[PDB]
């Protein structure tokens, strides 16, 4: 029987939050099963807990957070979230002791080396997976998001950005998902934006944690960081980092084809409402025995 995942120890790790610019520490607890993911602030108390849920996501203008239901929020869960996805955590509880998860370096890797420090732990129950069964699809303009029936996991990928730093052959990404293909192809690859933008938000007491350090940083022409581009379609790879995040906040591995055209966090976001809206669209299914498991979702 595949089995539901948490962690097998308690890890912590100190980082900066991108909007205070303070230091946050960052918390990750093991968890029961079918209790899933829980992001929860430490700074408030009583203490706040925010589970992971489509509905309770919103975007800014900035990045992701989830609400509760007096609209206090905790934010920069985006790149963290697709590192659970990567790994298949299915429970767990995060801690903060702030308003947002650090920002790292502006990927997802460093959140998957700290989930290594917890290791996996399987529990006796088994490990509810989202199967498509109808096509949907959600538009916002010329933009938009699909997800159709498929046995396994795939993505593809055409990014939004236009810039001179991004070739018309490195706009668009594909793969198969796995545990090691995420770790390997995806995790590393960076957020990004304008200087201009960054010293502005600054310049409004916003961001004060962004760098170098923890984005792509391109001016009109150029990718300004010394080092360049972790890949040569680093962009990309990133906004198919952002789509496994946005995805995994229904808190379940989704069995089935996503095909996305210049979609974002809101869009997808909407595509997975849409899906779990549609009673025929999808179902629950769980493997009894690990052959007939779909390779996308092996363990890691
Ligand atoms: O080919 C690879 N990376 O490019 C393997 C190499 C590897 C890298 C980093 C590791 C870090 C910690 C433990 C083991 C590691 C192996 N990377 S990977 O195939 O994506 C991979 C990463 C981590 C794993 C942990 C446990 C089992 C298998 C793993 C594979
Ligand atoms: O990739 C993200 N979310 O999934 C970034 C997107 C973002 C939004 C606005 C930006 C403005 C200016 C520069 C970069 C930006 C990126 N959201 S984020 O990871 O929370 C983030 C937001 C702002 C940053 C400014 C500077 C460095 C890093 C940042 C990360
Ligand atoms: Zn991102």
């Amino acid at each position: 029987m595949i089995k539901q995942r948490t962690l097998k120890r308690i890890v912590q790790a100190t980082g900066v939050g991108l909007h205070t610019g303070k230091k946050v520490t960052l918390t990750l607890r093991p968890a029961p099963a079918n209790t899933g993911v829980i992001y929860r602030r430490t700074d408030l108390n009583p203490p706040v807990d925010f589970p992971a849920d489509a509905k309770s996501v919103r975007d800014t203008m900035l990045c992701t957070c989830l609400v509760n239901e007096h609209d206090v929020r905790i934010s920069t869960v985006e790149h963290l979230n697709a590192a659970l996805a990567g790994l298949g955590i299915d429970n767990i509880v995060i801690e903060v002791n702030a308003p947002e998860i650090p920002i790292m370096d502006g990927s997802a890797a460093p959140f998957v080396y700290l989930l290594l420090d917890a290791g996996i732990d399987e529990l006796n129950c088994a490990k509810k997976f989202v199967r498509i069964k109808e096509t949907v699809r959600v538009e916002d303009g010329d933009k938009w998001a699909e997800f159709k029936p498929y046995n396994g996991f795939s993505l593809d990928f055409t990014i939004d950005f236009n810039h001179p730093a991004i070739d018309s052959s490195n706009q668009r990404y594909a793969m198969n998902f796995s545990a090691d293909a995420f770790m390997r192809q995806i995790s590393r690859a960076r957020t990004f934006g304008f200087m201009r933008d960054i010293e502005y938000l600054q310049s409004r007491g916003l961001c004060l944690g962004g760098s170098f350090d923890c984005a792509i940083v391109v001016d009109d022409y150029r990718v300004l960081n010394e080092d360049g581009l972790r890949f040569e379609d680093e962009f990309v790879r990133h906004k198919m980092l952002d789509a496994i995040g946005d995805l995994f906040m229904c808190g379940h591995n989704i069995i089935g084809a996503f095909t996305a055209y210049k979609s974002g966090h809101a869009l997808n976001n909407k595509l997975l409402q849409a899906v779990l809206a549609k009673q025929e669209a999808w179902e629950y299914v769980t493997f009894q025995d690990d052959a007939e498991l779909p390779l996308a979702f092996k363990a890691p």
